[PDB]
């Protein structure tokens, strides 16, 4: 069970529609499948990952499935079990394994357990919340909105982030029972592993390691099933998110180095990045020891505005990002929509605009929103025409990445490579590689110590070749372009 991989973030309901509603759906990513990973390593045709996630595919009444009404029922929007089956089958044949979010942290104010619970004090479900006793407080802040306690007819329950998302009480031995069950069926149905909200905050602050317990026996008990892949979300910093490696995660977000990598990006100079990766890289390796984590470096998800936006719609700043983060270790995480230059910011429904698969309409392109946003600002379509366009750039990216195994394995060592530029060397017992990004509008130009070295890898169409001077190879980099070497 190969763990190591590039992954990709689909939200269902934006990618492709099979049958004509303007939802995307599940039939709608097994026919554009090869657009992914086309399951030939000899071929650049496809993107190259090989895992993707899927956002919330269960029965839920909102556009985004956060809050689930059935555990075990696939959201008709989206298709039906038999799809979903024969998706993980198609993705399988490629090598690319399948995860899917499962939002077990609370439930939707409208599944049955609540709606039983809710309305009655001595129902069989009442113990699967929590309910209220001394102090309805509340913290605020953040953006949504406020209160963690709400009312429902017999009593105030907890519900951290709104009142139509209560909180499953994790104290509750059937909760944990029942939540793995759940588990395991997505597994037996086919699936490689889940994407998880690892913060759980049921657990009074002096029940904190009770957090660490729980994805502890979760892990172990689907492990029962078979091998799984799991990645979480902790939205804090580094040490706080370190330990998750070692109780049940495989993976979690670097969210932290995302921050860096696109400030950096933004401002030309490297001094941000350099720094904040030592840093989380060192927490990592001193709490849980190199090579027994594998991080997930990304530049921006679901709940975030656009990369894009972010670098004030500079493409060749985009550029430059991507170059980044895929050449880090560990699984790096793309946000459909990313690789063809989306742009996206504010509200998350327009973070999550339809995918754009042609210039204007046609079949299989999602309208279930206007696409405000991007409708003849890009497509696949647009990006195909040249082999030196975004999208082409991302699949080099990718394939570079996956013939050349140390740099989701290898240790990484940040070096000086100069006033606007990002270098580091990735390697092993066996590749010695040295990464240059240059992360401005104009040519650099880097120094080696005179020996064997060879050019692997140019992200530009132009051509490199350096020069020798008084015992020093020097290479100009030209705009905006990455070069890797290998020392021998
Ligand atoms: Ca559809
Ligand atoms: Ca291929």
């Amino acid at each position: 069970f190969e763990k190591h991989g590039t992954y990709y973030e689909i939200f269902v309901r934006s990618f492709y529609d099979s049958d004509g509603d303007g939802i995307g759906d599940l039939k709608g990513i097994i026919e554009k499948l090869d657009y992914l990973n086309d399951g030939d390593p000899e071929t650049i045709a496809d993107l190259g990952v090989n895992g993707i996630w899927l956002m919330p595919i269960f029965k839920s009444p909102s556009y985004h499935g956060y809050d689930v009404t059935d555990y075990y029922k696939i959201n008709p929007d989206y298709g039906t079990l038999e799809d979903f089956h024969k998706l993980v089958e198609a993705a399988h044949q490629r090598g690319i394994k399948v995860i899917i979010d499962l939002p077990i942290n609370h439930t939707s104010e409208r599944h049955p357990w609540f709606l039983k619970a809710s309305r009655d004090k001595n129902s069989e479900y009442r113990d699967y919340y929590v309910w209220a006793g001394p102090d309805t407080d509340t913290k605020e802040t953040k953006l949504d909105g406020g209160r963690v306690w709400h009312y429902s007819p017999t009593g105030m329950y907890y519900g951290y982030f709104w009142s139509g998302m209560p909180d499953l009480n994790y104290n509750n031995p059937e909760v944990q029972e029942k939540v793995i069950g759940i588990a395991k069926y997505w597994l037996k149905q086919g699936v490689d592993g889940f994407r998880l909200d690892g913060a759980m905050h049921i657990f009074p602050p002096a029940q904190y390691d009770k957090n660490f317990t729980w994805w502890e026996k979760f892990r172990q008990e689907i492990e029962e099933v078979k091998p799984v892949y799991l990645v979480g979300e902790v939205w804090d910093i580094s040490e706080t998110v370190a330990p998750y490696f070692k109780y049940g995660f495989d993976s979690t977000f670097n969210f932290k180095l995302a921050e860096a990598v696109i400030a950096t990006a933004k401002a030309g100079f490297p001094f941000g990045f350099n720094k904040k990766a030592k840093h989380i890289y060192g927490v990592y390796d001193r709490e849980v020891g190199f090579g027994n984590y594998i991080d997930a470096p990304f530049l921006t998800n679901h709940d975030q505005n656009r990369i894009l936006d972010q670098l004030g719609q500079d493409r060749n700043k985009a550029r430059v990002a991507a170059s980044i983060y895929l050449t880090l270790p560990g699984n790096p995480f793309i946000y459909y929509g990313e690789e063809i230059g989306m742009r996206g910011q504010g509200p998350h429904e327009v973070i999550r605009e339809p995918f754009q698969w042609y210039n204007g309409s046609g079949e299989g392109e999602t309208y279930w929103e206007p696409a405000m946003y991007n409708d003849g600002f890009t497509s696949v379509e647009q990006e195909e025409k040249n082999l030196d366009s975004l999208l082409n750039h991302y699949r080099r990216l990718i394939h570079f990445r996956n013939e050349n195994p140390v740099f989701y394995t290898g240790k990484i060592e940040i070096i000086n490579g100069g006033l606007n530029v990002v270098a580091f060397r990735r390697y092993n017992d066996k590749r010695d590689l040295y990464v240059y990004h240059n992360l401005v509008n104009r040519p650099v130009k880097i120094k080696v110590a005179s020996g064997n070295w060879t050019l692997l890898f140019n992200s530009g169409d132009k051509e490199i070749t350096p020069v020798e001077d008084n015992n020093k190879l020097m290479y100009t980099i030209p705009a905006y372009t990455t070069i890797v070497l290998e020392k021998e």
